[PDB]
């Protein structure tokens, strides 16, 4: 109910929100059907347009105008943005040569450079270069300011998840907005595009920048704008707010443009009709910067030009129908489009089974344009599982396609040529970032980064303390002239033991055998040194990983590799080794195929045993340091230590063996040596975080040996590849993966073929950031380099995309 009898007189775009049933005058009253009767007349004026013409110059003030050209308008903060250019012989901001902003130049009474977020829906990264001829204002921002070639959105690459991620620094699984459409089973409520449920506070998690600001005494303009408010009016409203007295004036503002998303959907990402939407956006940027100039704020304000996601070519005829795969089509609810989420249509149907749904969807057609997953099996880099609003069954749809339930859903609901939502590593989904102002660097290009990092930086720009978030604070310091935040490495929580030889062979009853009884001060003094860590500088290049939680573990040294061995999990947390470009691959000798050897540094009670793998018909074992890369026949025996062994399904050993036998050598060849750190991951509750001992859901049968959900590797070398990985003087280069440890290769449709045709493609899909592995393991890598900690944080957030 709205008693619309009240007035907007003197309240146009008020900053506080008056509660019902009094009428509103804010930038969202239209969306609520709650504006006062006079909102349009007073607050949405349009008379005479948005620009001064010659003959309006020093006119008599006429309150009915949209904006003014009268002499008092700089006083009232309501001149047309082009006022000074037409009436006072000033030039447009874009026509001025750009000049470094070494220090903020703010008018008296400004405590801090204001922040203006200029957000553009569906602004694909390549528009910066491809449309640069028709966007001179945006091109000046970009080339004079700080820019990335692209910014990575979050999955799914839809609007609500990405704008709320921008605002909170959180993954959608933590902020709760996991799609533009959602069902919450606990609430028993649906979130939609059309309607009033989306306004309910319970949907929105974390703490967006406007709440962070407000709680720490920094005032914010209102971020959201009703679609019917024209872009010019949005710009003039922001400019008017910027002339409020010091005690009332917000310090952070947002503008939002529906374009180029709106036209990109109808015309496709590069349709000829896309030029005008881009000209129009530029013109708006131009109005803003002209407006800031008249206010003498153009060298005081920090401006962020930022997109939510890109746009891909997608038409009706590229739709896959679930009704071509499932017999029980009407038993399911599908959330459709550029991603698929599936649940049971009725909760009272116990003849519903995810396993048979998945199996009917799995490599069923030669050219299949979507791949089904249980949500916990999705690539960890998507972080898209830990929320009840995310359905257990998920379809990753190929770029350029839709998935729908039945054909009648498409033609009774082509209308469109563009869409988005796909995997956030897809090139067409990338978006833009430009930062311009006293706090950003001058003419600086920074590497691509993820939009989850931005909340931290916007907090820094405003002197705020960020709420806990998924950004890595420090990783974007190289974007900033000043206001850097100077992080310190976390403290190690557990210190390792350094076991010596403590146990005789015969104390072990592990059911393991090895043909190793074949055996000198020459080569025995030598090997005692290796077990004490004489070659550790070779294999442990960036310090030992720090264990950041309370546990009991041993460092074990070997000729070819070093490991941190957990007495809790009966296996290493990490194994480190360096493969030089000269290193040669060997095979496992015939007599050593089944060889496993007790480790006399580690008690029998804290070792695995071969009996367990014998009795477990589903489970085999692999090794973390690969025997193929051993440096000598004698060194090879170290690779067969029971303390280098890990449980692996046979199906996964196909993947792991090809990685260790073929790909490590190939990376070392290409990168001029590589350092590898490999290990197990336990994330049974799919929250992206290390599981504690009492959360383990699966053991090798009849043992206390826990079964990893994933295996990771981090592969580091020198960024200047003319330098070997073990003698690198400068920046480092990294790629990582987090491979799911599954009992079949159903994910890989070509898996019956040779590993050379499918394994590297799997690994590429499961590419990961070192930071992702840190959360999953409780480990902290790169503790001892000669690089700055900020540079190290950036390296740790890097994702190698292969696109
Ligand atoms: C990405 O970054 C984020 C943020 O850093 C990481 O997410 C955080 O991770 C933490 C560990 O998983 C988690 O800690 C929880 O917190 C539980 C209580 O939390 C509630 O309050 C939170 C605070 O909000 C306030 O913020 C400021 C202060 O900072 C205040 O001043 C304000 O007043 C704010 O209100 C709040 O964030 C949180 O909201 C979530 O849940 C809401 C729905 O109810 C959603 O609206 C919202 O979106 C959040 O939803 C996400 O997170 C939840 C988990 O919290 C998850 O379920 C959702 O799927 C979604 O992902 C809460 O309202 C606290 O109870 C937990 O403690 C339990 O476990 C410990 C183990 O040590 C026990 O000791 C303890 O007893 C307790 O166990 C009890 O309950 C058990 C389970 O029910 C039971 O088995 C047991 O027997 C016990 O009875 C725990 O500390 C953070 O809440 C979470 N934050 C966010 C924002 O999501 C994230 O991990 C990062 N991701 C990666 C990959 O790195
Ligand atoms: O005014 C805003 C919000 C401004 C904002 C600015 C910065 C933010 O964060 C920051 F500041 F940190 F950057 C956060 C929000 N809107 C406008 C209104 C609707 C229209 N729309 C659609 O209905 N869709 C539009 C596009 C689209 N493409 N496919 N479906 C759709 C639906 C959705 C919703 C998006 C947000
Ligand atoms: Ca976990
Ligand atoms: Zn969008």
């Amino acid at each position: 109910w709205t008693a619309t009898s009240g007035s907007c007189k003197g309240r146009c775009f008020e900053l506080q929100e008056v509660g019902p049933p009094d009428c509103r005058c804010d930038n969202l009253c239209k969306s609520y059907s709650s504006c006062c009767h006079d909102f349009d007349e007073l607050c949405l004026k349009t008379a005479r347009g948005w620009e001064c013409t010659k003959d309006r110059c020093g006119e008599v003030r006429n309150e009915e105008n949209a904006c003014h050209c009268s002499e008092d308008c700089l006083s009232r903060g309501d001149c047309c943005t082009n006022y000074q250019v037409v009436c006072k012989g000033e030039s447009h901001w874009v026509d001025d040569d750009c000049e470094e902003i070494k220090v903020p130049e703010c008018p008296a009474g400004f405590v801090r450079p204001p922040l203006i977020i200029f957000s553009v829906d569906g602004f694909r990264a390549s528009y910066m270069k491809k449309g640069s001829k028709v966007m001179p204002n945006i091109e000046k921002l970009r080339s004079c300011g700080t820019h990335a070639p692209y910014m990575r959105p979050v999955y799914p690459t839809k609007t609500f998840p990405n704008l709320y991620t921008l605002a909170t620094g959180l993954y959608p699984e933590s902020h709760g907005i996991v799609g533009n459409s959602m069902y919450d089973p606990v609430f028993d409520a649906s979130f939609h595009l059309r309607g009033r449920e989306k306004f309910n506070h319970r949907w929105w998690g974390g703490q967006p920048l406007w709440i962070t600001a407000t709680k720490q005494g920094v005032r914010a303009g209102t971020f959201f704008w009703s679609v019917s408010i024209p872009h010019e009016r949005r710009i003039l409203t922001i400019l008017q707010w910027l002339s409020l007295p010091d005690n009332e004036r917000p310090s952070v503002y947002a503008f939002y443009s529906e374009q180029p998303d709106f036209s990109g959907h109808k015309y496709g990402p590069f349709g000829p009709e896309m030029t005008n939407p881009l000209r129009e956006i530029d013109k708006t940027v131009g109005q803003l910067m002209d407006g800031l100039k008249q206010l003498r704020l153009h060298r005081c304000v920090n401006v962020i030009f930022v997109g939510d996601h890109g746009m891909e070519d997608v038409t009706c005829d590229r739709t896959e129908f679930l009704s071509n795969y499932l017999t029980n089509v009407d038993d399911i609810t599908l959330v459709p489009g550029t991603l698929g989420r599936i649940r049971a249509k009725s909760i009272n149907n116990s003849k519903y089974d995810p396993k048979t749904i998945i199996a009917a969807l799995t490599c069923k057609k030669p050219d299949q344009h979507f791949k089904p997953y249980m949500k916990q099996h999705l690539p960890k880099r998507l972080h898209y599982a830990n929320n009840r609003r995310i359905e257990d069954i998920h379809l990753l749809v190929d770029r350029r396609w839709h998935v729908a339930r039945k054909p009648l859903d498409v033609y009774k609901k082509c209308f469109f040529q563009g869409d988005h939502g796909f995997d956030n590593k897809v090139n067409s989904m990338q978006t833009v970032f430009v930062g311009y102002g006293p706090t950003f660097k001058y003419r600086t290009k920074v590497p691509p980064f993820e939009n989850i990092e931005l909340y931290n930086v916007m907090c820094d720009l405003l002197g705020l303390k960020p709420a806990p978030n998924n950004g890595t604070h420090g990783s974007l310091n190289h974007l900033l002239r000043t206001n850097t935040f100077r992080p310190t490495m976390p403290d190690e929580v557990s210190r390792p033991n350094y076991p010596g030889i403590m146990y005789l062979q015969s104390e072990f009853d592990l059911g393991c055998t090895c043909d190793d009884k074949v055996e000198n001060k020459l080569e025995e003094l030598n090997k005692r040194l290796h077990t004490k860590g004489s070659t550790k500088e070779r294999h442990l290049l960036y310090g030992r990983p720090a264990v950041l939680y309370r546990t009991s573990y041993d460092i074990l040294y070997h000729t070819d590799f070093e490991s941190g061995y957990s007495e809790i999990f009966l296996m290493p947390l990490w194994t480190s080794y360096t493969i030089s470009k000269q290193a040669e691959v060997s095979s496992i000798p015939e007599h050593l195929t089944n060889c496993v050897r007790p480790d006399v540094r580690v008690s029998p009670g804290f070792s695995q045993n071969c009996l367990a793998y014998k009795n477990d018909k589903q489970m085999s074992y692999g090794f973390l340091f690969p025997p193929y890369l051993s440096s000598s026949p004698e060194a090879k025996y170290d690779a067969f230590l029971v303390t280098n062994m890990v449980p692996m399904y046979p199906a996964f050993k196909r993947v792991w063996a090809y990685f260790q036998r073929v790909l490590v050598k190939k990376y070392a060849s290409e990168r001029n040596g590589v350092n590898v750190i490999s290990g197990p991951i336990f994330d049974y509750n799919y929250d992206g975080l290390r599981d504690t001992e009492d959360e383990i859901k699966q053991y090798v049968e009849g043992s206390s040996i826990p079964v990893p959900t994933h295996y990771y590797s981090i592969i580091t070398s020198c960024l200047d590849f003319t330098q070997p990985a073990d003698k690198c003087d400068g920046p480092l280069s990294v790629s990582s993966f987090i491979l799911p440890h599954r009992p079949d290769n159903d994910e890989s449709c070509n898996s019956s073929e040779d590993e050379s045709k499918w394994v590297e493609e799997l690994m590429k899909m499961h590419t990961a950031r070192v930071r992702d592995i840190e959360h999953l393991t409780g480990l902290d890598f790169y503790r001892k380099t000669s690089r700055s900690y900020s540079e190290i944080l950036t390296l740790k957030t890097y994702l190698h995309t292969y696109e």
